[PDB]
């Protein structure tokens, strides 16, 4: 868990880590939705939705962690990674997997605040959509039903 | 091992890592017997016993990670995580698995120190047993033999 | 990936964590050749290479994880793991396992840098070969291609 | 000025130092006003004012240490600590001197923060005014005016 | 008072600050005595008494500063500093001022611990009294008396 | 010491103290001279001279401080602090005063390592020359020596 996210947001090049952090496990309600507040303040949605039927799903738990790297020995960079700690009731488990990863990368030449958001390429029973990497639109998150018989 | 012993030991709710120790790799004797000191002077025993016929069972190695968390941003956890590096020979493997947590929570209201030792759920080879979570007794660990032919 | 590299540069005896830093990942090239290069200005050399024909082989990736532990409450130990990242193309995966450690222990009686290269004994395609532990010659990596039909 | 701004800050019992941080170097306007925003949001409110005249004073330079420390081996606490960096133009000087030390103390039984602003007594030209120690009000800070011939 | 303790505790050769701690301020009794029990276990006993007629002196506030360095990149040092917080009433001031430096240097081959109390040479009102650096003796603490009229 | 070389390194603008280091104490010869390697290998060269004849000094123990600062919560700033321990036999005394400030600034738009060497603004005996802020020529520093009678 804490690991596999830390390989996740380890970004390209000479780099040590100086800061582990995780926000509380949230859990998912009726709408299926998920709102973190990045230290920033903006608010990255995601929703849990079954992956067949689209159905927004409750009882999930996820857990948001946070890594501040010293990234080529310049600059500080903060990653995020969204963890799935357990999948709904009557779904595939997904116990402490990865799911997305937001990079949040402030312009050097006086510019403002961007954020990136990418998916963990992990086979497992839950998965990120596919959308262009911005905090414009709610990121959808589908979830396998276990069939029984 | 250090990160799956981290996962165990980090709480509910907001945090951030301050501090991983561990101590020596220590070898159980005939006795089954590993007496590990926290910091706080206190002995947490545990015993590493046959599943079946409870022999106590010598060649067992442990090692206790030691992990100091920063809680809601008020309080300063401190979480031990035992991990079994080997188990006994003829016994089924049981490599750098965490099997028990203990939390060190001191009455903020002037109170003496209080010590809660929990299991972790996951299916392995070895397996703490089931008792109230307290240092009163002494905590066994159960070892399925590898049988032969 | 980083914490199977802590876990295998974790020492024997009381310890703990004070720095997780990487390199770059590097790209191996026709030559096979890995020169990595320690913070005391040593060139440790790696190779990779096929298990069978023992061609040198491009395409491979590779990260070394460097780490600073407190040994014994008394020394400082710098510990590198050498992980691959992905193997060659056309050969079996071998995604975020560590290959080797290498040990830095400075003589205390004023005495010259020593490296000590061990190999990570983890059933993997890849796998470092066996060699006296020192920087004398180059140690080769071994891949399993993938038999297609 | 740091470590005497750490000085001020450190408080009784067993205690251990975990981050130092600092604000920009703040100028007060004409209104004399000095708005330092604390990591809880807070606004604490200081005004720089001639002992004699009262007059609000511009050109003071102020800059907002802030200390996280260990309290006891159980608690985290956030200590602030205002330093005045350069005395206005034409007042006795003030060179990196503490005046006023904040305390965010969190009641533990699910209670709110609460703030206590305390005046570091060290005779110099500035100095904090005389009030209950909370942010109800704005503290003002006199500074003595260099009298010629 | 706290980098003065860490000028007096930096040795000879290359180094790193790793922590800073203090113990709570301590105040002595009518016997001028003054226990600080290292991290090791061990008893340094420290004496108050005044500097002519050699009486134990009650009322003198002190706290002891314990610094973990890195040096030469090989070895982790332990040093404390003794500092006198406030003078005994009726004497003259000595305010944040350190007094005794304590190196805890291990054998590195299999010794036990060995302790070495230095003087801070620092012109004041207090001052450590000349000894063999052992703590096999109590080291007394001299403190000038204000003389009125 | 410490400290007051924290003071004069840290920069203008939100900030977070991440590592303090030094290096060892060097004496100058007779040529004067005093050679610092930085951690990005360059080479600065000062010159402790008579503020009078000009004369080369021997004698004088120099300690230069290193400090890496978070800038901004976007960059690490690396600030060098050179401090006279002792000044040179028969010359005004010099303890523990810092004398120059570096500061390396890379380029953040893929550009080569800048270095910018000011001066520290204390009435001192000891003091840096006047010259552009460059790495091109050597440094003096003048010392005052103390007239006999």
């Amino acid at each position: 868990p804490v690991e596999a996210a830390k390989a996740e947001a380890i970004a390209a090049g000479k780099g040590k880590l100086l800061r582990e952090e995780w926000s509380e496990e949230k859990t998912t309600g009726e709408d299926g939705l998920l709102e973190i507040d990045l230290e920033t303040g903006k608010k990255a949605t995601f929703q849990k939705v079954d992956a067949e039927t689209g159905k927004p799903l409750a009882g999930a738990v996820f857990r948001l962690y946070r890594f501040l790297f010293e990234e080529n020995g310049e600059f500080v960079a903060e990653r995020y990674v969204l963890v799935e700690v357990r999948s709904p009731e009557g779904y595939e488990p997904v116990v402490n997997t990865p799911i997305a990863r937001i990079t949040v990368t402030k312009d050097p030449e006086t510019g403002k605040v961007t954020y990136e958001v990418e998916a963990v390429k992990n086979g497992a029973s839950a998965s990120l959509d596919e959308q262009p990497p911005s905090l414009d639109k709610t990121r959808k998150i589908y979830n396998k039903k276990a069939v029984k018989l």
